[PDB]
């Protein structure tokens, strides 16, 4: 008895022959072309730690997860923020962005930082681990974003102590962003 392998998406970290993939992937995603823009403009001037392509047989790439520098009461503690996180229509559900998601955490831990935040519904990311950034107290500088703003530690000790504004990039100054 054979069994054929089963076809899946594969994960690394994004090259960039990618790029025009990407933004194709992010413009037809989200709502509108903000989270294209916003990662052209992080990647162009040197603020996209790490971001990490899901792609199909083909090469075509069918996910993403970014990551940019964030700071602390405007100090660097190896924190990032995760932004933006999507799936093609056509293979949701497969448990792809967990898997982004996970790998994502996990290289950033091997590469030595030590928390990462994010701003999105917390019925999504909390499934991932990542708890209400108001319980830490730690906040993002824009307004109603008490019940979105999360994080997630990637050393058990990396929240204690650290509190206050968490500040991102000016390039997510920009209006439309999904969590916003
Ligand atoms: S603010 C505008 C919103 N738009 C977007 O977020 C961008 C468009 N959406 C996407 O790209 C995808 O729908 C995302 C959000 C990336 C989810 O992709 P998938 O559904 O394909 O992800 P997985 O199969 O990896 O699922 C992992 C877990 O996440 C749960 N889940 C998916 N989508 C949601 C929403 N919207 N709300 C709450 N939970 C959600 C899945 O059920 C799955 O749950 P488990 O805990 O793994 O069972």
């Amino acid at each position: 008895h054979h069994t054929d392998p089963a076809l899946r998406a594969l994960i690394r970290v994004e090259i960039p022959i990618d790029a025009p993939g990407i933004d194709a992937l992010l413009r037809r995603s989200f709502e509108s072309d903000a989270e294209a823009k916003l990662v052209h403009d992080l990647r162009e001037d040197g603020f996209l730690t790490l971001g990490l392509v899901a792609t199909d047989d083909e090469g075509q790439v069918i996910g993403y997860v970014a990551f940019s520098p964030v700071d602390v009461q405007g100090e660097d503690l190896q924190w990032v923020g995760m932004a933006p996180l999507a799936v093609d229509e056509k293979y949701r559900g497969q448990g792809l962005a967990r898997q982004l998601v996970y790998e994502g955490l996990d290289s950033l831990n091997e590469f030595g930082y030590a928390a990462v935040v994010t701003l999105g519904d917390p019925a999504l990311y909390s499934r991932f681990g990542f708890e209400l950034a108001a319980h830490h107290d730690l906040r993002c500088r824009w307004p109603g974003t008490e019940s979105a703003f999360q994080v997630h530690r990637l050393a058990d000790d990396a929240l204690n102590g650290v509190t206050g504004l968490v500040e991102y990039h000016e390039h997510f100054n920009r209006f439309g962003l999904c969590g916003r």
